[PDB]
């Protein structure tokens, strides 16, 4: 019965009360899900970036934060790392934040998001169907593994 995080997560608390974008939801860490081939992130302790089914992972807890206007922080809990892009299109984890670990937000009027990258703009995070990060080069439009689904962590 137990199979799963903490507390009943099939909720919808706050359903709105004006505000979504600027800070109010970022005290609680929050559960990336993607929605193609439903699949969740995970960054390992070797900064290899991935993705699991298992949502009971407790790796699964990266810390976000808000920064500026429009951009996020990510951090790994267990981890301890913060996620970061390179230049070629290999993902990887570090454990001190360069410019490099930013990554512009832009939630659609579908409820969905879409993490762009900031050093470079010309490419978004998505995974592939097996858990696998695509190269920052295989990602751009069309794919729909640009739509994501953080859940957060509430009750």
């Amino acid at each position: 019965m137990a199979e799963g995080e903490i507390t009943t997560l099939p909720a919808l608390p706050e359903d709105g009360g004006s505000g979504a974008f600027p800070p109010g939801h970022f005290k609680d860490p929050k559960r990336l899900y993607c929605k193609n081939g439903g699949f969740f992130l995970r960054i390992h302790p070797d900064g290899r970036v991935d993705g699991v089914r298992e949502k009971s992972d407790p790796h699964i807890k990266l810390q976000l934060q808000a920064e500026e206007r429009g951009v996020v922080s990510i951090k790994g809990v267990s981890a301890n790392r913060y996620l970061a892009m390179k230049e070629d299109g290999r993902l990887l984890a570090s454990k001190s934040v360069t410019d490099e670990c930013f990554f512009f937000e832009r939630l659609e009027s579908n409820n969905y998001n879409t993490y762009r990258s900031r050093k470079y703009t010309s490419w978004y995070v998505a995974l592939k169907r097996t858990g696998q990060y695509k190269l920052g080069s295989k990602t751009g439009p069309g794919q729909k593994a640009i739509l994501f689904l953080p859940m957060s962590a509430k009750s």
